[PDB]
């Protein structure tokens, strides 16, 4: 039965192309299967691929995107002109070069190396990946991309449109847990959103909704508000959707379950991935993306603070007991 070239087992001959695409991303773009700069930066380039879709400017007659296309790869010229669009240049690259040498479409690529990069991350869940969406692509419109200075209410708009409830807004910024910033506040280069740049876990969470006591760099950058100690950097709409009231619930459950959160944040990407695509037209190939290293800290509050820290914003909800840690206050390096 269906047995690719190098012996491995899958359910259908379409996903063969994709054990070598896995092995050149692993030892090349991955430089050996880490996570690090690499799988940040492609977690980033999903998000703007997918989100350029807009069912309201098709009812307005416009073009409204083509969803997970890969038109930010095939439309790089117009698509990195956009101000949410910086620092990705090189990653893009370096993702043209393997899509044209394997001859396997941008969209798809983009969705296969997320689910790649996300498998070398201790703690992730094995995302879905279909395979069959269409290599042709028209440029995205601009605006369509949310940015850190925008209101919740023009946030959950945005992704309104695209078609995120604000409960799968929160889910999806599970992403951040892995994060930093690079172009936000430059004198701080790769500040991370969280204390464990390199493990997706519910730690962004719980630190974004830690009161603002300290600005980690000389000067404040590009919408960036006091975070919770040295070396953390934190962003505008990721402090107010931690305290917005449509948001709130939502944000303050994810901080106490890794396993709630993972298979949250699974669901709301596999939804994401197939934007401006009928996944029933599509073709399972889940079974190609191997397994990450589990994670096996539990939640904590960082660096000696309490609950007493935490500013709670979900009125019906008491803050869930999380473990505190003895010391003093961390010092963030920057993430790798
Ligand atoms: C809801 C709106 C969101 C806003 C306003 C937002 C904004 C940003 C900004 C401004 C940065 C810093 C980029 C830099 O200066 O280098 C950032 C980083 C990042 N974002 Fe988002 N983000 C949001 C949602 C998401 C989502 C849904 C994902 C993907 C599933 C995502 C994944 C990431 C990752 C992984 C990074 C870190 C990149 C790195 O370390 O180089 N973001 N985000
Ligand atoms: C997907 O479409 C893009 C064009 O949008 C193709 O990319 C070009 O590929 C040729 C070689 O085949 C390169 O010389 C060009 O520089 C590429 N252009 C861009 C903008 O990247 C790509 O080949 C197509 N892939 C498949 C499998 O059809
Ligand atoms: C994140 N963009
Ligand atoms: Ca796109
Ligand atoms: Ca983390």
């Amino acid at each position: 039965s269906v047995t690719c070239p190098g012996g491995q087992s899958t359910s259908n001959s379409q996903c063969c192309v994709w054990f070598d695409v896995l092995d050149d991303l692993q030892t090349n773009f991955y430089q050996g299967s880490k996570c690090e700069s690499p799988v940040r930066k492609i977690l980033r380039i999903v998000f703007h691929d997918a989100i350029g879709f807009s069912p309201a400017l098709t009812a307005a007659g416009q073009f409204g995107g083509g969803g997970a296309d890969g038109s930010i790869i095939a439309h790089s010229n117009i698509e990195l002109a956009f101000p949410a669009n910086g620092g990705l240049t090189d990653t893009i690259e370096a993702l043209r070069a393997v899509g044209i040498n394997h001859g396997v479409s941008f969209g798809d690529l983009i969705q296969f190396a997320t689910a790649v990069g996300m498998s070398n991350c201790p703690g992730s869940p094995r995302l879905e990946f279909l395979t069959g969406r269409s290599n042709s692509s028209q440029p995205s419109p601009p605006s369509l991309i949310p940015g850190p200075g925008n209101t919740v209410t023009a946030i959950l708009d945005r992704m309104g449109d695209a078609g995120f409830s604000p409960d799968e807004v929160v889910d999806l910024l599970a992403a951040h847990s892995l994060a930093s910033q690079e172009g936000l506040n430059s004198a701080i280069f790769r500040s991370p959103l969280d204390s464990t740049p390199q493990v997706f876990d519910t730690q962004f969470y719980i630190e974004t909704l830690l009161k603002g006591t300290t600005q980690p760099g000389p000067s404040l950058g590009f919408a960036e508000e006091l975070s919770p100690f040295p070396g953390e950097f934190r962003m505008r709409s990721d402090a107010l959707l931690a305290r917005d009231s449509r948001t709130a619930c939502r944000w303050q459950s994810m901080t106490s379950s890794n396993e709630v959160m993972g298979q949250r944040y699974r669901a709301a990407m596999a939804k994401m991935s197939v934007l401006g695509f009928d996944r029933n037209a599509l073709t399972d190939c889940s079974d190609v993306i191997p397994s990450a290293v589990s994670n096996n800290a539990a939640p904590v509050i960082p660096g000696g603070l309490t609950v007493d820290d935490i500013e709670v914003s979900c009125p019906s909800e008491p803050f869930p007991e999380i473990a505190t840690a003895s010391g003093p206050l961390p010092s963030l390096a920057p993430a790798p």
